[PDB]
């Protein structure tokens, strides 16, 4: 039947909200944590200019796999297999050591699709924002430095996708003293 | 002001931080954020609503009544038209309770048809969350009447949408309301 990308955001806004009910945010209020799928995709449509309806989505579900009670067949029924697919590029297994983690999403970086460039450069951006604002329940500001450090090692790999966000992070990486 | 996704998010987001302290009165403290993403996802989903200033309208319409949000804010970000609507559907928070409720009977029927629409929605999606779990310290009584209380709003709003209307039918019929 008839659809409109105006109904298929909602779907991917509802569907994340529900998925993310009970998770919050690490600073100290507690912040929902859908307020960062929802700040992540307002990064792609207000600062980089992106409307692809598939890449929004999957900025809305980008944490769903990883983080909660979501499967990839249940992102291709409701959303199609380009958006399941793009869920499972920037799904990271939540079952190995947090240092593995940190390493695969600098290697798998380069090799990333350009809508997967896109969601991961939000991501990174809105978290890296979120921490200048407030240092996070539990995070050092050792923690927050290395935070940094590495997310510059990641979107090292990611640049030449987004002139915005990459600007943006540049900038931001630039007055902690690192280039990339 | 952009694309249709554009403005959409750019009212989720700013609903979002504006109910970023707030939860339901479910035992689990549902972050409030999901009711007005899912009274807007009723008007796409199930009442084929396309028309993005009911949409925005929908995200924003707690923000004035529960939030530190001025009627300025909301049209500085989102302009006249969605402005008007939210005013339309924003309740007077300093009524006591009871009077609250008379005064959204009293509005119902010269509401415009898109703010009919949002409290359709609105109306809606709440009736389901009692259906679904009982706010914590409610009474059935309480949730009953509730739902007499919806049955005389919702009978102000009839000939707005058929898919909504048919549906909150179902709910109040389920509990013996006739609308
Ligand atoms: N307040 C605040 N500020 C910044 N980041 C926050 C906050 N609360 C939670 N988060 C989420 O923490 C995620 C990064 O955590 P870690 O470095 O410990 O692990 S990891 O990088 O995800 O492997 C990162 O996860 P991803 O979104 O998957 O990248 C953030 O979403
Ligand atoms: N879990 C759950 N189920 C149903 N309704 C819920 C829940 N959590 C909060 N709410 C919000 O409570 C509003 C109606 O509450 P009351 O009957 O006490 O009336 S009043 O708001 O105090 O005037 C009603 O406000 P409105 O959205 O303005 O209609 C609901 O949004
Ligand atoms: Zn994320
Ligand atoms: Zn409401």
């Amino acid at each position: 039947h008839m659809g409109s990308e105006a109904a298929q955001l909602l779907e991917a806004a509802d569907f994340a909200a529900r998925k993310h009910r009970q998770q919050r945010r690490k600073d100290p209020e507690g912040t929902p944590y859908i307020n960062h799928p929802i700040g992540v995709a307002r990064i792609l449509t207000h600062e980089a200019g992106i409307t692809d309806i598939v890449v929004l989505q999957a900025a809305l579900l980008h944490d769903t796999v990883e983080k909660t009670d979501t499967t990839l067949d249940e992102v291709e029924l409701h959303f199609g297999a380009q958006v399941r697919r793009l869920v499972e590029e920037v799904t990271d297994d939540k079952t190995l050591p947090k240092l593995e983690r940190k390493r695969l999403q600098v290697e798998q970086a380069p090799h990333s699709s350009p809508g997967a460039k896109l969601v991961k450069l939000a991501d990174k951006l809105y978290n890296l924002r979120d921490l200048n604002r407030c240092t996070p329940e539990g995070w050092s500001e050792h923690r927050v430095q290395e935070y940094f450090e590495w997310a510059a090692q990641v979107v090292k790999g990611l640049q030449g996708t987004n002139r915005q966000l990459e600007e943006a992070l540049k900038h931001l990486f630039k007055q902690r003293g690192l280039t990339i």
